[PDB]
RNA sequence: CUAGUACCGAUUGAAUGGCUUAGUGAGGCCUCAGGAUCUGCUUAGAGUCAGAGCGGA
């Protein structure tokens, strides 16, 4: 069970967990800082136009 | 950060409308004049040959 499943964290509730977004785990894509990240898409869109 | 809501207040920017000072004023109508032209009569041009003179539009 360990070698099959060690990657699984286990949680009480997804809505309450503190899972980090840009997690450093190795299966995360090579591009992260390479990716564009925006936040307020609404306030970006209308501003650009 | 964004949204919403308002005040003044600068340009008169740049316009719309009412009132008002001063000055100007189209057009037709009435009236004082003017007379391009057209035409009747008359002594008189000829057996249309001119001129003048008295009228009308």
């Amino acid at each position: 069970a360990i070698e099959r499943l060690k990657r699984y964290r286990g949680l009480k509730n997804l809505y309450n967990c503190d899972w980090q977004v840009d997690e450093k785990d190795p299966s995360s894509p090579a591009e992260w800082k390479r990716l564009l990240r925006i936040g307020n898409y609404k306030n970006t869109k209308n501003r650009i136009i």
